């Protein structure tokens, strides 16, 4: 046999940090999960029980809140990179680093309509992540993204036109909800190093925002009879409004609301025009997925 | 032996409603999970397997989605009541309903700065509920309550006094993290019938809104050395607010985040007034309760 | 305003233990996640912000991991009872302990046909818990239980003969599937003090192993037209067998599975005495609850 | 812009078969969860709003319940492969079709000693799965695997002789426990086609018997200062046992049981030789993967 592939490292490692403002006296919370996998020559550590290349995970999560201790942890897309550097830099026999970065919610507080300047609220299990390869030679790999993001629509959307044959049932309807979870991630040109990142800093923040703008007011906005059609056009308006993005990449996990057809009680009308009552489906779901790049 | 206590009915029923707007074209949508547990004389059930007593539970599904057919289905209370009033007025052998409602949250998209007619967004993983208890003779209980509102205030949070023995080892603390769940429960004043709830019915939207309103500001604002001393203070405010409320009750699950000392890495000061780098911890966690009601 | 009720300890403590047998090596390990609520004179905590009268939820803490320490973990009903009974004893504003125990299993492994002496399999996800309540002179109040059971016969289980109304449109049948998860809990006379329970601790194990076998065999066995009298069955038999038991208590949350019409494709029949293909279902579901007594 | 890669299908479809043996009356069940997603020409679907060329996901349900009914669903490789091959050959414009199922035990439950001839139990969340990829002209690539394998072993797990430098505080340790999460994954060479799966058909539940045997056992019996060479030693045995397996993948979540020094309270001995009550640790987790093929050298 032979070792083929091979990673290890932290999984899970939650970190929080304060920023603190002597002056305002505001301060700023941040917080994340982070994990960190790495590569490299440690084969024997699998083939020959040779501890010597392990470098202990525990101190995979010594060096996690140490980093977070001497430098910004935001934009995550910059802390990740900062991180990922660090072990390839300081371990000749590791080349390559996989981080992964998931951030929480900690919206400030609006007490009697004014910013509180220390408390917070969780206003969503929405999620801002970064996933960053740092591979030796190569430079750096960064994959942005929102998750969680749950959206639905009550009407403006249809399905009909579609494949029908001796499998279908479904009838095609000009009127529907429409909800799904919304997974947008979006791949940054190749960075050569963690100066070049450095130098675009201020185009994460902003890119992330255009990205959920954009995809809130497309959703809302678009009459569709294809999901996939209204992705798309989420995909081209990202495209375009960020030069160094590569690719734009959609996840949209449909979720079902049933019609429940109550005329045998009563003539209740409940279906189609008169619809009012309806029965959301845990499972199953319909998925659909999309990767656009430029031409 | 004998049957002392007997319940039965459906649970997990999800449901949701549009109120379309034909002047303005505005819809609104509500989404809930709602359970139905029944009493009455069905021991036979369970002594003789006597089906003949049971009401179906599949029926009792069929119940939910007609009664919000054919009422409002907002505010929950008034549903709830209802809903739990239907059954011991339908059947001669049914005396009690014990109604569960959850509500989830379909915030209004703001796009544009203006709010969109047909589109929404899950702002939140909070709930607000109802558990209205219908029993033949006896009125209806109301129960309303708020849960899953996640906090936390970077500063303005202290902790010493406590009780210090030889299974003590917590430092005292004049200014700490303090995160939590909140879960807030107030117990309607029992009404007499489905026409008295019918006639306090402004009051239960309101209420909520008192109720998450005092919560989110007395936390923000208290700098308490207790979280028992904090949420009385709630409870006391809610009580003034609302004359028809007889307890509030409230449950916070203290999340706790501890201090990381990196002194043992080149002297790295985190603790004390140089801390800044915390370690959430996912357990365990205090639990502090209080059920407050009038004099 | 005034505290009618108050709580606070610890919740989600998780506790590992292992013993080592010192004549033939074999190691057994004990694992459970521990929650301690404390009761008694601790109101001016609430009101005055008075921190004096109370125990730290860290020092409760502390002492869950020394008390299982200095004494067995295992039946949970002994180690509840004796964690229980510390903290009404040792502080005299401390009149009520609440503990509730969730026991993980930690199977031994079978290799090659011999049990292992040091290696565990996680095999269910059931669960043994246990909650006790220590109330300073009113005794210990015992409360055993196996939750987490999931079971499910695919024949022998009917339904017909239930009520038949304009809100019913389910259909009798007399050949159906059975499944439900299972949570039975019995409670224990209570007893006089520390000393009552130890000397009956060859009962509590024995009793959960009579439970378990009995739920087991009567759904198995039992060929019936209502879940209800099989719980009951079940609940008798329990009964008869330990007398120290004054109440069983079952809930039982139905999970569904409808079958599936294929005739609209090639007149495929799957209804009936041909269904070989079902649709399990999420949600909802129905929950069947029964208090049993002895006459 | 341009439409690089799109995917879609029906996810989270619950399915359950029952069969029965009207000779000895003895019934069995499966459970299992589908995902089918499906690739081929449905570029305009995204970019000029063509529904013509979508095959409706209520209608991938519909085909994996006939499916279902009309085929055996165990199996799972034989059933996923049934099921991707349907549709790349029933639709001129899908080229691939990618099957995923999660098997869900139900063991006969023992009553008296005696197997019971239609009364089960979840004895455990543990999950047999395969991941069916079936592409046009290419043939059928099948992932089987096995997850939510939960172990702990009290002793006999040591940990010394790793690197160490200024981020490391961990101490060596002789002994120690170890409790970790089994993922495994075996890839089996390529398949022709349908007839070829069929032909290898009974290969497929007697490598699930051994690649769980052989995690097991050597998971127990392993004296090992690594993880990392327990798994190895795993993936080896594997790959020696079955020639049709090409890859063996392992993913091991390291969940950690911290000592508890208890010292401060009268001096009680809680650590080392002493050690009794552990912390268990949600998180957070050590995470070693590993892929294993086979050696080039004679
Ligand atoms: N087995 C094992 N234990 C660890 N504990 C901390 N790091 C490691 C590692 O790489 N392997
Ligand atoms: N066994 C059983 N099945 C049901 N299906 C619908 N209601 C019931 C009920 O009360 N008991
Ligand atoms: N606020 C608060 N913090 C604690 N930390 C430890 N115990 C307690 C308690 O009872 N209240
Ligand atoms: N939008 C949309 N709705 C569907 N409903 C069933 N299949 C589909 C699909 O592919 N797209």
């Amino acid at each position: 046999s032979a070792v083929k592939a091979a990673r290890y490292g932290k999984d899970n490692v939650r970190v929080y940090k304060v920023h603190k403002d002597e002056k305002t006296g505001v301060q700023t919370v941040y917080e994340m999960t982070v994990c960190v996998l790495l590569e490299g020559e440690i084969e024997t550590s699998y083939t020959k029980a040779d501890n010597s290349v392990i470098v202990a995970t525990d101190s995979i999560k010594n060096t996690i809140y140490i980093t977070a201790k001497q430098n910004p942890v935001t934009p995550p897309e910059l802390f990740g990179s900062i991180l990922g550097t660090h072990f390839i830099e300081k371990y000749n026999h590791i080349h390559a680093a996989h981080v992964n970065i998931v951030c929480h919610r900690w919206t400030r507080m609006d007490i009697d309509g004014k910013p509180h300047p220390h408390s917070f609220i969780r206003d969503s299990e929405e999620k801002r992540n970064v996933q960053v390869d740092v591979v030796e030679g190569k430079g750096i790999d960064i994959k942005s993204s929102l998750s969680g993001l749950t959206v639905l629509k009550s009407t403006n959307s249809q399905f009909w036109g579609f494949l029908r044959d001796e499998y279908t049932t479904l009838k095609e309807t000009w009127d529907r909800i429409l909800s799904t979870d919304v997974d947008a991630t979006w791949q940054w040109k190749n960075f050569s190093g963690l100066q070049e990142v450095r130098s675009h800093v201020p185009k994460f923040d902003a890119t992330w925002a255009t990205a959920r703008e954009v995809t809130l007011k497309t959703f809302a906005e678009d009459n569709s009879a294809s999901v996939q059609a209204t992705m798309y056009k989420m995909a081209e308006q990202i495209l375009a409004r960020q030069q160094l993005i590569e690719t734009v990449e959609y996840s949209l996990p449909n979720k079902h609301y049933f019609e429940i057809d109550l005329s045998w009680h009563k003539g209740l009308q409940n279906t189609g025009k008169n619809a009012e009552v309806f029965a959301p489906q845990s499972d199953p779901n319909g998925l659909i997925k999309c990767t656009v790049g430029r031409s």
